[PDB]
């Protein structure tokens, strides 16, 4: 069912793509140990994911919640970093993509940082690291990240001292981080068709000159 299409860095579709991650980049309270150290990426591939029954499955769910919010679907693009990207791509998001102990309940969780994201490419807080070296900070080994279509809705906002479901006559909540100002928001959805794998992003974190 899927198929991936490679993006030619040359096209304004990829060097956009690219942008969005390279500008969301913050530091992290860790000091990286979950991600690791680095303040830029080199981006290897970035490949579009086409899924004619996983576009369908979301955009029937999109209707659907757009006609529940003052005719708004509230739709971002935001980054999802796992382990099972490679599930993911084909087989869709579901609640065995739910990050059961997260802030938010136990759902599935996006991030406006790419780097937060990032955080979680190898597990929970970055796992052991690479399957190679055992190192969250691997300069060397290939990264992938996801960057979604991901249907909001009316979006329940819960401030952040930083399956379930939507508190009622929600459809998402937004995990908004009130003490570091520079951290941008979180998101959890608690149904796998709110979301698209649009892009398939492999690069590598860079070790800072
Ligand atoms: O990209 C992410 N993937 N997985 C998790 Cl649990 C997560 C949790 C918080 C923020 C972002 C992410
Ligand atoms: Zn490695």
């Amino acid at each position: 069912g899927t198929i991936l299409i490679d993006l030619s860095p040359d096209d304004k579709e990829f060097q956009s793509v690219e942008e969005e991650m390279q500008s969301t980049v913050r530091e992290h309270r860790d000091g990286g140990h979950a991600g690791g150290i680095f303040n830029r990426y080199n981006i290897l591939k970035i490949q579009k994911v086409c899924n004619k029954k996983l576009w369908e499955r979301y955009t029937h769910r999109r209707k659907e919640v757009s006609e529940e919010n003052h005719n708004h679907a509230n739709e971002r693009m935001l980054f999802h970093g796992s382990p099972f990207v490679n599930a993911i791509i084909h087989k869709g998001f579901d609640e065995r993509h739910a990050y059961i102990g997260g802030m938010f309940g136990a759902g599935i969780y996006f991030a406006e940082n790419s780097s937060k994201s990032n955080q979680y490419v190898y597990g929970i807080g970055g796992g052991t690291g690479c399957p190679v070296h055992k190192d969250r900070s691997c300069y060397i080994c290939h990264r992938q990240l996801l960057f979604c279509r991901v249907t909001l809705g009316k979006s329940f906002l819960q401030f952040s001292a930083m399956m379930a479901h939507s508190p009622p006559g929600h459809h998402s909540v937004t995990g908004r981080p009130s003490v570091n100002g520079l951290a941008l928001a979180e998101y959890v959805i608690y149904r796998g068709e709110q979301a698209y794998p649009e892009y398939l992003i492999t690069y590598q974190i860079m070790r800072p000159e």
